[PDB]
């Protein structure tokens, strides 16, 4: 009697942790949910309430180095077909008896794309990234694959994904098929999202907000520094500032610490970011998210790209500074550190986007829509 919701994801912190309390929430109201996953992460989604419907992925594990994921684009993306090949019969199989009434999946999960289409159920695809605007394919993945799309490798990759999906009845271009879902739920803020404007509201729905340690008195300004001689500036940068104390998340080539400086290999970062009045952070999605959602201004240490552009976003909106590892000295970051707390015009900002994320909502409105899209 209770819908069957089928959500598919992979053993990746970032594909599975920005969704889990949507899936709670579902659970919460009553929905049947089956969440197919690989064993490793069966007790996570399992401590949802959903049901785990464990298989094979022959992906990078959970705690592999990111080097594990490919350098090129072809090596990033390949790995997702091959997995997708083998992991398809095995969640045909695992379903066979027990079709859902709907498909729920992280963008990873080219299976769940195709499952969806052989039950012809609904699928709604959960980005935890952004996701493609209008104009993309020619600003952004034509010119991205104009070269690789070419050699003889890119061409045999493209035959393959081609094959794969008329064996399933597919004849959407794989592009399409993997990047232009026609329904999405994007779990990160609209403010973080390049070309907004240009984002189509009929496929996707921003739902970025923030659903998902004790301040020592006389402590007039926290800063918290979460993900060497990187550290070591930090220490010296806020080390014995009056008014200032630092919470290093990092582990004893540190050196000697002033009394304002505290130490943790993990700290609960919202917990902190809620007490803190700056954020020392590499500017993924989740920190940049959490230090919007907390009002927090951010010094932005990007070192993967993506992050690049996060950093570049943040700083595009007046509530972070972008620094370079080899910028990131004492004096400067003292320097911007004192420029960001002190002015009143990022914290107004801030106060703006942290209402913008309260009005696209998260966990409650991810699960109206979810709701909606019930062929119901
Ligand atoms: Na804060």
């Amino acid at each position: 009697t209770p819908a069957h919701i089928a959500m598919f994801s992979i053993a990746a912190h970032g594909h599975v942790n920005p969704s889990l309390e949507v899936i709670r929430e579902l659970v919460a109201r009553g929905h049947r949910v089956t969440y197919a996953i690989p064993p490793v992460f069966a007790d996570k989604v399992a401590a949802t309430g959903a049901r785990p419907v464990l298989y094979h992925s022959t992906l990078p594990g959970p705690d592999a180095d990111p080097e594990a994921w490919g350098s090129t684009l072809l090596d990033n993306v390949e790995p997702f077909l091959n997995d997708a090949i083998q992991a398809l019969p095995q969640l045909a199989d695992a379903y066979a008896d027990d079709i859902p009434d709907l498909v729920l999946h992280d963008i990873t999960s080219y299976p769940a794309r195709v499952l969806a289409r052989r039950w012809g159920v609904p699928a709604v695809s959960l980005s935890p990234n952004l996701v493609a605007w209008k104009g993309y394919e020619e600003e952004v993945a034509e010119p991205m694959w104009r070269e690789p799309r070419q050699t003889e490798r890119g061409r045999a990759y493209y035959a393959r994904f081609e094959a794969w999906l008329k064996e399933n009845g597919i004849t959407e271009h794989p592009d399409t098929f993997a990047s232009h879902p026609p329904r999405s739920l994007v779990l990160i803020p609209k403010a973080l999202q390049p070309h907004a404007d240009r984002v189509d509201e009929d496929v996707y729905t921003f739902v970025g907000a923030c659903q998902g340690w004790q301040r020592p008195a006389g402590a007039e300004k926290v800063v918290l520094v979460s993900l060497p001689a990187f550290y070591r500036e930090c220490v010296r940068a806020f080390g014995n500032l009056p008014g200032w104390h630092l919470v290093l998340q990092i582990p004893a080539e540190l050196g000697e610490l002033p009394d304002n400086v505290e130490v943790h290999d993990w700290v609960p970062q919202l917990a902190i970011l809620r007490q803190a009045d700056l954020f020392v952070t590499h500017a993924g999605a989740g920190g940049s998210q959490e230090g919007l959602a907390t009002a927090t201004p951010m010094i932005a240490v990007p070192q993967a790209v993506d992050q690049f552009g996060n950093a570049d976003m943040l700083q595009g909106l007046g509530v972070a500074r972008k620094l370079a590892t080899e910028e990131a000295t004492a004096d400067l970051l003292r320097e911007t550190a004192l420029a960001l707390v002190d002015d009143p015009e990022v914290a107004r900002r801030l106060r703006r986007i942290q209402a913008e994320m309260a009005q696209e909502g998260g966990t409650r409105r991810a699960a109206d829509l979810i709701e909606a899209e019930l062929p119901a």
